[PDB]
DNA sequence: TTGCATAACGATGCAA
DNA sequence: TTGCATCGTTATGCAA
DNA sequence: TTGCATAACGATGCAA
DNA sequence: TTGCATCGTTATGCAA
């Protein structure tokens, strides 16, 4: 039987690319691997792992994420899917002015959506910044923020 | 600009790892990949490309995906999270008998999700083997076919 | 080959 | 549960 | 460290 | 829009 260490190990790639809205679900996903633990141990899991629940762009309850300090970050669409998965989930809205497009996010959720932005490496954007509740997304010419915003518009 | 054929490597690398349920969802998709199209074309991409729209397990609407004869088959989480989000949209119901687990999926579905079940490598799966739409799926000793079916159904 | 325009069509909601 | 009318999605004749 | 049992708690629906 | 009561999700005292 995998060990705490190794659990956990197992709970952080299955929230990098999964959107795990209760902690039951995590239990399930982590079964079919062939590890089985109750709620109370995820529910403690998840708190010596520094992983949050954000809230929904639409108000209702989020999905688990964990702090991750980097990779793996790869996958068969370059990030593409990623990335649109969670626009869907955390993109409250977009604006734009000059070669900026300006994204909202529920509070908290700004640095995840921004990080998996910039894993997928789209062509025309030069590079985030995120803050808390908002990301600043940079045009790379002659693409304005204006285009960028729209593109992200499409995958809210 | 990408043609045709650089544009369809891109779907399939796409419809891979995504859930698409519209052209238009499609065309959001490749336009943050600086790849800008009409549902016109893709409609045709999508055809001499053979991928088809399966329907979901609930009676409404369902996704693409392409008659794939293989990899790209890796991931992060090892496949266990592109199972897992096939089974919530294929997975009609399970049942079981011996050593076997036997899982339903709208017609023409089972062969998907069996390919994701087996990519996933899970550990007390010894193989699957999919019909049109019901997939074997052979639990590996001492693992029942009734323990194998409950992990399915808590996925569904 | 692709976009435009629009027809062909499958899906969803309501009422009987 | 079935059928009807309505809305969104997909297919395609035509022109460039 | 972990499961059990259950309390603490955040979310959703309805009514004013 | 706000507040209230209800349902599901998460946190934890206790025992092994």
């Amino acid at each position: 039987a995998a060990n705490r260490a190794g659990r956990q190990a197992r709970i952080v790639a299955i929230l990098s690319s999964a959107q795990v809205r209760s902690q039951n679900e995590l239990a399930a996903l982590l079964a079919a691997e062939g590890i089985e633990v109750t709620q109370a141990t995820l529910s403690r899991d998840l708190e010596e792992l520094g992983a949050v629940k954000l809230r929904g762009a639409d108000g209702g309850t989020g999905i688990y994420v964990v702090p991750e300090d980097g990779s793996p970050v790869r996958g068969v669409s370059g990030g593409t899917d990623r990335m649109a998965r969670l626009l869907g989930e955390l993109l409250v809205s977009t604006d734009d002015s000059g070669n900026l497009a300006v994204l909202r996010t529920p509070p908290g959720a700004a640095h995840y959506l921004a990080s998996a932005i910039d894993r997928a490496a789209l062509p025309q954007v030069v590079g985030t910044i995120a803050g808390d509740d908002t990301i600043l997304v940079v045009a790379r010419e002659p693409t304005t923020g204006a285009q960028l915003a729209g593109m992200f518009e499409n995958l809210r």
